[PDB]
């Protein structure tokens, strides 16, 4: 199967920045890809729509996915519990990598980050499961609203999200 594609429409203080899309590596990490895909469509009645990037570190990453507590303490998977690290096949090779945030081994929920640089020191600690396809310049624009402690100077929000059913 061709890997699935998700999109996020991003706003900064409610003004549209545009659309970011991701390839999800379901051919390598199917359980991790499916959790992020389902949270992006809203088909379970909860998920990423309306949530924000609560920690943005210029030069390194944009972290989001905490749709329950909005601060790095919340979020939940589609599996009813935190789930295992599926594998570490893929590495943090450069800008655009999409990887799971976690609280240590086998604690995946819904939080994730988008790298804005190669972050090889995260290899083997976070499951890499996708990569930006379109919209890397929007992630670079997002990164500019961050700060050394991750606090954002504008609210960076997933105003809409879903799956792209065709890939062209």
């Amino acid at each position: 199967m061709v890997n699935p594609t998700v999109f996020f429409d991003i706003t900064a203080d409610d003004e549209p920045l545009g659309r970011v899309s991701f390839e999800l590596f379901a051919d390598k990490v199917p359980k991790t890809a499916e959790n992020f895909r389902a949270l992006s469509t809203g088909e379970k009645g909860f998920g990423y729509k309306g949530s924000s990037f609560h920690r943005i570190i210029p030069g390194f990453m944009c972290q989001g996915g905490d749709f329950t507590r909005h601060n790095g303490t919340g979020g939940r998977s589609i599996y009813g519990e935190k789930f295992e690290d599926e594998n570490f096949i893929l590495k943090h090779t450069g800008p655009g990598i999409l990887s799971m945030a976690n609280a240590g081994p086998n604690t995946n929920g819904s939080q994730f980050f988008i790298c804005t640089a190669k972050t090889e020191w995260l290899d083997g600690k976070h499951v890499v499961f996708g990569k930006v396809k379109e919209g890397m310049n929007i992630v670079e624009a997002m990164e500019r609203f961050g700060s050394r402690n991750g606090k954002t100077s504008k609210k960076i929000t997933i105003s809409d999200c879903g799956q792209l059913l065709e890939h062209h």
